[PDB]
RNA sequence: GGUUUAGAACGUCGUGAGACAGUUCGGUCCCUAUCUGCCGUGGGCGCUGGAGAACUGAGGGGGGCUGCUCCUAGUACGAGA
């Protein structure tokens, strides 16, 4: 909180997805190490990607730690997400504020039953792009073992809806590159310039009213409470009237300085992760899930009607029909929460794999309005995809 | 210290003397080692002329415990932990 942030090259929000204990973190270290000698940006090093009793101890990542590496062309912000079944939840807030992904298989293992979860929940979420890395190459010296490993994430990728053939595929070991190998540190440069090409210019919406869903919320001893998030739409102003909708109730705020990074801004537009600083408000009262809209502009509701699409065993979800009281957890922009399902008039029972609208009172007020994406789950697997269709609370 | 003498008391049984793995306080533990054995340490003669050294080894004894940390490796194993 000193030196004022440039608004120069376009700003894209990545990271990195894979299996547990893949080299997934390892290789957010390699990235800022490489790119900081060459280039000339910010050092930084593996120690703070993940510190705490939680992740050292153990040696696991619970929390989506984020990373500012720069390069000519852009200004990247990484977001390193944990890994684990157990984490899907905040990893899932990660992952929808991520425009294009990094995933990692690796050699050794190959993709495992993580790396299949990861990118299904890439998609129905919001994940246009996806790049492969391969993060441990050198432990098996060998032509044909580590080619084998390639085609079965291509495989991967074409049977669960992506490009697949079309997606560049690097080979790196990312403790190689962590050191001083001329030839590995050129080999991960590679994979900087391979963002660039595959993963075009973001579509911003700098038109449409303010809004940002909360990711995690700080108390920064001195300044106040600070709330981070992507800026989904609009823009935000140094003293500007800013009201908080979600779960609780509502309240009404002023913004009093919005920073990237540690570092200043006056205006923080759309489609890039910020940390804002409110006015008047207590850590406790403000939670995470709750949205910083424009006073007018949303409103939070109970109920509503929604077009669900269910999945069936072969796209991966239920299998068994469902009556009416069946409570699973609503993903929106970055939250979950849980709610009753009251069936249309003339539908007896709801099997897996079909198109059905219902009425979905939840326990918790969130904000929305109509055409809202979200992305059902329940029993640490995904449910269905859908919009909503109609307000009613 | 306990049990197991002589003092005294409590509860209990007994008319009473007294009694009770019922309880309670107090209450002399001797021996210079002949033999066997054992640990040490010598004198005698023997071993075939005597003497001084240096060995050999039959045989005997002693010694044999184990933790942790770190590499191999967060490798095999495992959905993960
Ligand atoms: N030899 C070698 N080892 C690697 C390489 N990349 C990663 N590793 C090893 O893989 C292990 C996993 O590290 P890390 O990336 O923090 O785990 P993660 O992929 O973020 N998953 P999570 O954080 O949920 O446990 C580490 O012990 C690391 O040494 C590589 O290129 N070569
Ligand atoms: N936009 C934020 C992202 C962030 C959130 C939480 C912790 C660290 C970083 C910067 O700083
Ligand atoms: C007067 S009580 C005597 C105790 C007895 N004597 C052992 O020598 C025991 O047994
Ligand atoms: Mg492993
Ligand atoms: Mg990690
Ligand atoms: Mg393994
Ligand atoms: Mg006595
Ligand atoms: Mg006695
Ligand atoms: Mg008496
Ligand atoms: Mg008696
Ligand atoms: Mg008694
Ligand atoms: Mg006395
Ligand atoms: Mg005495
Ligand atoms: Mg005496
Ligand atoms: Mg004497
Ligand atoms: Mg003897
Ligand atoms: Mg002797
Ligand atoms: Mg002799
Ligand atoms: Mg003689
Ligand atoms: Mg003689
Ligand atoms: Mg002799
Ligand atoms: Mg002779
Ligand atoms: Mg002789
Ligand atoms: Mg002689
Ligand atoms: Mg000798
Ligand atoms: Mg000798
Ligand atoms: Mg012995
Ligand atoms: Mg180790
Ligand atoms: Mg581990
Ligand atoms: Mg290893
Ligand atoms: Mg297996």
């Amino acid at each position: 909180s000193k030196e004022k942030f440039e608004r120069t090259k376009p700003h894209v929000n990545v990271g990195t997805i894979g299996h547990v204990d893949h080299g997934k973190t390892t290789l957010t270290a390699a990235i800022t190490t490489v790119l900081a000698k060459t280039y000339g940006g910010a050092a930084r090093a593996f120690n703070q990607i993940d510190n705490a009793p939680e992740e050292k101890a153990r040696g696991i990542t619970i929390n989506t730690s984020h990373v500012e590496y720069d390069t000519p062309t852009r200004h990247y912000a990484h977001v390193d997400c944990p890994g684990h079944a157990d984490y899907v939840k905040n990893m899932i807030t990660g992952a929808a504020q991520m425009d294009g992904a990094i995933l990692v298989v690796a050699a050794t293992d190959g993709p495992m039953p993580q790396t299949r979860e990861h990118i299904l929940l890439g998609r129905q979420v919001g994940v246009p792009y996806i790049i492969v890395f391969l993060n441990k190459c050198d432990m098996v010296d060998d032509e044909e073992l580590l080619e084998l490993v390639e085609m079965e994430v291509r495989e991967l990728l074409s049977q669960y809806d992506f490009p697949g053939d079309d997606t560049p595929i690097v080979r790196g070991s990312a403790l190689k590159a962590l050191e001083g190998d001329a030839e590995w540190e050129a080999k991960i440069l590679e994979l900087a310039g391979f963002l660039d090409s595959y993963i075009p210019e973001p579509e911003r919406a700098i038109d449409k009213p303010f809004l940002l869903p909360i990711e995690d919320v700080f108390s920064i001893s001195g300044r106040g409470t600070v709330v981070t998030g992507r800026v989904e739409r609009g823009i935000i102003k140094v003293g500007e009237e800013v009201e908080i909708v979600g779960i609780k109730e509502t309240q009404k705020s002023t913004c009093t300085g919005v920073e990237m990074f540690r570092k200043l801004l006056d205006e923080g537009r759309a489609g890039e992760n910020v940390g804002v600083l409110l006015r008047g408000i207590k850590r406790e009262e403000i939670e995470r899930g709750q949205v910083l809209a424009k006073p007018g502009t949303i409103k939070p509701h109970t109920k509503f009607e929604s077009e669900v699409y269910i999945l069936s065993k072969d796209e991966g979800g239920r299998h068994t029909p469902f009556f009416k009281g069946y409570r699973p957890q609503f993903y929106f922009r970055t939250t979950d929460v849980t709610g009753t399902i009251e069936l249309p008039e003339g539908v007896e029972m709801v099997m897996p794999g079909d198109n059905i609208k219902m009425v979905v009172t939840l326990i918790h007020p969130i904000a929305m309005d109509d055409g809202l994406r979200f992305a059902i789950r329940e029993g640490g697997r995904t449910v269905g995809a859908g919009v909503v269709a109609k307000v009613l609370s």
